[PDB]
């Protein structure tokens, strides 16, 4: 569908655009494109992650 990582550690955010995530959750990531903070729809809100702590699903 869109893209999918399993979090490999997890995150919370230091800002409105990130998102708070935790390690082992299978997130849906919306935007690989920006390398560095992905943007993923994660519980409910399409919120920014770092690409560290991800691994592509597909």
């Amino acid at each position: 569908g869109k893209e999918l990582v399993l979090a490999l550690y997890d995150y919370q955010e230091k800002s409105p655009r990130e998102v708070t995530m935790k390690k082992g959750d299978i997130l849906t990531l919306l935007n690989s494109t920006n390398k560095d903070w992905w943007k993923v729809e994660v519980n409910d809100r399409q919120g920014f992650v770092p690409a560290a702590y991800v691994k592509k699903l597909d």
